[PDB]
């Protein structure tokens, strides 16, 4: 049993677990806690780039960004390399879902404009596909830092599979710039451990994970079947039992989304 095997992984990891899998075609949705609260974390920068994808001419790509020490706030592997220089807005999407760089999101958040540094455009953006649960409040690196049960800066399992579906699967793009958000997703660096581990090999898995304090640990995917049958998979996890530098743990995402892959195939 499903919810069984959910619960009894919260049990082994001391955390709560969210899992949403939407209906389609013959597989009724997947959900556990899937109404529940869990910080964005990182995962917010996939919508991110899609919403200055759909904001900006495929050219404003090629728009070349500038910033300085006082910008690096936050986790930010690329960023940190190319601050002599400048990133174009494309190298900052690349950098955002690849590598999950926060200067990056920060300076794309900036780019979308308005109040909040941008988190107010964000978030209508969601609510214009029809999201009217999440939010976004604060940037890098604040957001990852909300007390558990707080609701700044927060999704759902729910909410983001019905989002990320509409943005991969749907028509929330046009095609080329679905295509561009789709492939920086595919070729991401920080989810081999996550979704993906729980996937067979002929399964193809795009995704983007986030982590924060308190244990935090979340990984938002689109998978595929090897005939080409695509699900979205929405895995998010806490460890608000251990305090604030309680441990994220991968391990949890990776057995959540073997029993999941379990169901789908
Ligand atoms: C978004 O989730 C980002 N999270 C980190 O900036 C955050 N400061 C943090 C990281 C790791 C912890 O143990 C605690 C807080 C980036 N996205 C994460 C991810 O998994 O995608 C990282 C790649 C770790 S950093």
């Amino acid at each position: 049993d499903l919810a069984d095997r959910f619960a009894e992984l919260e049990r082994r990891y001391d955390a709560r677990l969210g899992v949403y899998v939407p209906a389609t075609g013959t597989t009724a949705a997947i959900e556990y806690r899937a109404d529940e609260r869990f910080a964005f974390c990182s995962t917010f920068k996939a919508p991110l780039v899609a919403a200055v994808l759909h904001q900006n001419p495929l050219t404003h790509l090629d728009k070349l960004i500038t910033y300085t020490s006082d910008d690096i706030r936050s986790i930010s592997p690329v960023a940190q390399q190319h601050v002599q220089t400048g990133m174009t807005i494309g190298q900052l999407c690349d950098a955002a879902i690849r590598y999950s760089d926060g200067t990056a999101a920060n300076l794309l958040l900036a780019d979308l404009g308005g109040p909040g540094g941008g988190t107010a455009a964000f978030t209508g953006y969601l609510r214009s596909l029809g999201d009217t649960v999440s939010r976004l409040d604060a940037e890098a690196p604040e957001l990852n830092r909300d007390p558990p049960g707080d609701e700044r800066d927060t999704t759902t399992p729910h909410a983001i599979a019905l989002v990320l579906q509409q943005l991969v699967l749907g028509n929330a793009l046009p095609p080329d710039k679905r295509a561009l958000l789709t492939d920086w997703m595919a070729r991401n660096t920080t989810g081999a451990k996550r979704i993906r581990a729980g996937f067979p090999a002929d399964w193809k898995v795009i995704d983007k994970t986030g982590t924060g304090d308190y244990g935090r640990a979340n990984d938002i995917a689109v998978v595929w079947s090897p005939t080409g049958v695509p699900y979205v998979v929405a895995v998010m996890s806490d460890r608000a039992g251990g305090g604030y530098d309680a441990e994220p743990r991968e391990a949890l995402l990776a057995e959540a989304a073997t029993c999941v892959a379990g169901v789908l195939a």
